[PDB]
C-alpha cells in the first residue's frame, strides 16, 4: 500500500528525505489514500508509525507527532489492532515502559491524540494485558521520571472511562498488582499504590456510581 | 427540636447505652415519615450535625454515625445543604480530615463517597470560595503522610465525580498556583503528587 511504503521510506530514508514526509503524506491522503491499510501481517499505517517512533532517531520521533494527526484526521482507526492483537494504545505504553526519556514524552502526548481519536480504554491485547495493567507495570519496574508519567497516565486513562479491575488472562487484577508495588516498592512507588488502593477501595465494588 | 434532630443530640450527650440501639430508632422514626433535612434555629441539618458528632465524638460515635448518614441520605437527605455559614457537608468532612485523627480520616473518606453517590456537588465552594478540591491540596501541602496519600486519593475520587480543576477561590487562587508551591517547597513524597497531579492538569 502507498501510505506503508512512505512510512517505510521514512524510516528507511534520509534525514532530508523527512522533510517532505508531513507534505508527502498529506499529498498522498488528498488523493485518495487509505489510512488503514494494513500489510499482509496486519500492521496498519498508525501501527507501523508508532514501531518507528519505537526505533527511530530523535529526528524521526518529532516528525511523527504530525504524521499521527494527519492519520487519525485522515480516518485512521485507533483501535485497530496487529495480527499479535496490541493496540496503538499499547503499543505506544510499551514505547514508554522500554524507551528513552525523549521517547516517553512523546508517546505520553500521542495517548492524548488516541484517546481524542476514540480509542478505547479498556481494550486489551491477546494476553488480556490492559492500558491500566501495563500502566502499573511501569510504575512498579520503571524509573523515578516513568513512575510519574505513568502516574498520571492512569489517572488520564480513569478519567476516560477504564476501568481499574479487569483483570489478564493470569488472572491478575490492578489490586493486586498495587499490593506487590505497596510490599516491594520504594518509598515514591508505595505511596502512588497507597494513593490509587484508596481510590480502588473507596469505588472498587461500584465504579461509576458518582460519575454524575 | 425535630425528632431526628433531637435523637442525633441524645446520642453525642448521652451514654454508649442510648448509641447501640440509635440506628434502629432512627430507622423507625425516618419510615413514620420524618424529615431527614428539618434545620433547627442555628440552620443545623440532621447531616451537618451528624458530622459534627464525628469530629468531636468518640471512636464508638463515629463508626455509628457513618451508618446514620447512610439512613439519613437514603430518607432523602439533600447532600448539598450547608449550615449558615455556607459550609457544605463535603467541605465539612475535608475539614475534619484536616485536623483530625487517621481514626477520623479513614472514617470521613467513606462518607465522602456516600455523600457523592447521594449526588453531591464537587465544586460547591464555601462562603470564601475554597473548593473541595483546594482544600484537599492544602491537606496535601501541610497534613501527614497518612493525610498527603489520602487526600490524594480522596481528590482523584472527585475528579472522577467531576471536579474541575481550574476554579479558583475568592483570593484568585487556582489549583495549578497551589501544586506549584507544594512542587516548590515539599517533600520527596509530596513533589511526586504535585508533579502527577500537574501532569494530568497539562494533558486535559
Amino acid at each position: 500500500t502507498p501510505v506503508l511504503e512512505l512510512l517505510e521510506q521514512i524510516q528507511q530514508g534520509s534525514e532530508e528525505q523527512q522533510k517532505e514526509a508531513l507534505a508527502r503524506l498529506q499529498e498522498l491522503l488528498e488523493a485518495g489514500a487509505d489510512p488503514n491499510m494494513a500489510n499482509s501481517e496486519g500492521t496498519t499505517p498508525v501501527l507501523l508509525l508508532l514501531e518507528i517512533i519505537q526505533q527511530g532517531s530523535e529526528e524521526q520521533q518529532k516528525l511523527a507527532l504530525a504524521l499521527l494527526q494527519e492519520l487519525l484526521e485522515a480516518g485512521a482507526d485507533p483501535n485497530m489492532a496487529n495480527s499479535e492483537g496490541t493496540t496503538p494504545v499499547l503499543l505506544l505504553l510499551e514505547i514508554i515502559q522500554q524507551g528513552s526519556e525523549e521517547q516517553q514524552k512523546l508517546a505520553a502526548a500521542l495517548l492524548k491524540e488516541l484517546l481524542d481519536a476514540g480509542a478505547d480504554p479498556n481494550m486489551a491485547n491477546s494476553e488480556g494485558t490492559t492500558p491500566v495493567l501495563l500502566l502499573l507495570e511501569i510504575i512498579q519496574q520503571g524509573s523515578r521520571e516513568q513512575q510519574a508519567l505513568a502516574m498520571s497516565l492512569l489517572l488520564l486513562l480513569l478519567l476516560a472511562g477504564a476501568d481499574p479491575n479487569m483483570a489478564n488472562s493470569e488472572g491478575t487484577t490492578p489490586k493486586e498488582l498495587l499490593k506487590e508495588i505497596q510490599q516491594q516498592g520504594s518509598d515514591e512507588q508505595r505511596l502512588l499504590a497507597e494513593v490509587l488502593l484508596q481510590l480502588l477501595e473507596a469505588a472498587g465494588g461500584s465504579w461509576g456510581s458518582h460519575h454524575h
